[PDB]
Parts: C-alpha cells; structure tokens; sequence
C-alpha cells in the first residue's frame, strides 16, 4: 500500500531480514533505554556487526510508515565519527518497524563519568567534550538543531569515542530546563546558539565527573535565576580557560555565544596543553 517512488527512495536505507539476526530476548541496558535489543548485522562481505535494535512501537498506520521511512533517508545522510549513525532500518511482514544503530558499549557518557569504578583523567574528560564539540559542529553544519544535548544523551563506543545521540530516529530512548538556554526557556524555540547553551551545561558535567546541575534550583525558578545572572560556579578540577569557554556558552544574546566551530578550536588548543 506504500507509494512506489517512496520506496525505491527508501531502499538503500533498508536493511533485508536476511542480513540481520535480532535477539528479542536479550535486552540492552536493562530496559532503561525502552525496546532495544542486542543484534547481528550482515555487511556485504559477511562481517557480523554487533548492533542495537529498537523496535518502533509507536507505528501502527500505513501514514505513520511513510513518514517513518522519510526519517530513515535523512538520517542515513548523517554520519560523523562523533555522531551515532544510523545503520539502517527494517520493514517486517509481521511486526512493529526496526531501528538498527551501532552497538555503544560503554552505554551513555553520564553513567560512564559517574561510575566510582571509572578513573577519566581531567584530559580524558576534555577529550569528550572536545569529542561532543566535534560532532555538535557537524550537526550545524547541516543546520540541525539537537534540542537536547547532556551527557545523558552521548554514548561512548568500544575505543571510548564519545557519539552524540537522542537525535532522529535515535530519539526516546527510555522538557530539560536546566540544559535549556534562557531564550528557550521564555519562547520554547531552539536554536544552535541554544545548543552551545546545552553544549556548556554538558562541560559542567563532564569535569563535575556527573553531578547534576543547579541541585537547589527548582525547575520552575531557572529562569528569574538566570535573568539574575547567576550560573554554574565553577568545577573543583576545570582548567580556568575551559570555564571561560562555559561561561561564554550561556552569555544571555545568543548572537554572543561561540560556534561550535569555535568551541573546537578552543577546547582542542586546551587538551593540546595537557
Ligand atoms: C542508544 C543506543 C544505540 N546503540 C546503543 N548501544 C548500546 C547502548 C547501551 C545503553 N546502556 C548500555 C549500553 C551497552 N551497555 C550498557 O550498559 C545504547 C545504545
């Protein structure tokens, strides 16, 4: 019942039930990421690819399907080394659509970093947010706004690269006030300069090893607490210049803030020093 020409768009995103073996019974990350499963993926030349499959639920009718498929073709545009991509999806005769990503081993960045077991050095954690900046870059490079970067939302593979997530058809995998920019907040639009915003909340975390940001400030009083001009102090362990870099993150213009091509430049010159 699909339309032919939308179809012959969408194949070479479609990933046949013959190239990929889907363990429905093993679940990834204790089911806190919703219907994600572990998986095998077929490659051209027979290489067995460890992935993740989430099963798409939410689709039911056939308009639901169609835009679905326009995702998947945009998605597929989108690869970077610091970005999850996106390996393909796939269209079961009996079954709810699937998502098939690249298997991140290390699960999110938040958990990584807060982990007593895991010892980053202050180095490492500018590496990840050296990592983030270089795939935020990316994004807006192709004008695609995030809306909502945290280190909850980045994944960390097998070699320890940091891939920006919580994007596309990698979304609701389970409104964040205290990541927002202070114009998101008042207009409930978002930009890229509202994603150097969160981008700067997300190096807070990085060298705070994981705390949560503003722990006495209730959601509600975010706003009157930033039109106050009070912000995140600065991390026990955070080079004085990596803070300037935060701090120039939530300047109240948006026009103000750096680009996240900027913040490559500045944050890979800060790692170079260590
Ligand atoms: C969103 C996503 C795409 N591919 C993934 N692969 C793995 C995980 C993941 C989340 N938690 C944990 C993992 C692996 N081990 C864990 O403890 C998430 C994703």
């Amino acid at each position: 019942a699909l339309n032919p020409e939308l179809v012959q768009a969408v194949q070479h995103v479609v990933i046949g039930p013959s190239s990929l073996i889907v363990h429905f019974n093993e679940v990834i990350g204790r089911g806190h990421f919703g219907c994600v499963y572990h998986g095998t993926l077929l490659d051209n030349d027979g290489k067995k690819i460890h992935c993740a499959v989430k099963s798409l639920n939410r689709i039911t009718d056939i308009g639901e399907v169609s835009q679905f498929l326009t995702e998947g073709i945009i998605m597929k545009d989108f690869s970077h080394p610091n970005v999850l991509s996106l390996l393909g999806i796939c269209l079961r005769s009996e079954g709810s659509p699937l998502v098939v990503l690249p298997y991140m081993k290390h699960g999110d960045l938040r958990n990584f970093i807060r982990n007593e077991t895991h010892n980053p050095t202050v180095k490492d954690l500018i590496g990840f947010g050296l990592q983030v900046a270089k795939g935020m870059k990316y994004l807006a490079s192709k004008k695609f706004v995030h809306r909502d970067l945290a280190a909850r939302n980045c994944m960390l593979d097998e070699k320890f690269t940091v891939k920006v997530a919580d994007f596309g058809l990698a979304r609701d995998m389970y409104l964040p006030v205290k990541w927002m920019a202070l114009e998101s907040l008042q207009t409930q639009k978002f930009t890229t300069k509202s994603d150097v915003w969160s981008f700067g909340v997300l190096l807070w975390e990085l060298m705070t090893r994981g705390a949560p940001p503003y722990p006495d400030v209730n959601t509600f009083d975010i706003t009157v607490y930033l039109l106050q001009g009070r912000r995140l102090l600065q991390p026990e362990y955070c080079p004085d210049p990596l803070y300037e870099v935060m701090l120039k993150c939530w300047h109240p213009k948006a026009e103000m803030r750096p680009s996240f091509s900027e913040l490559v430049s500045r944050i890979s010159a800060i790692f170079s020093t260590f």
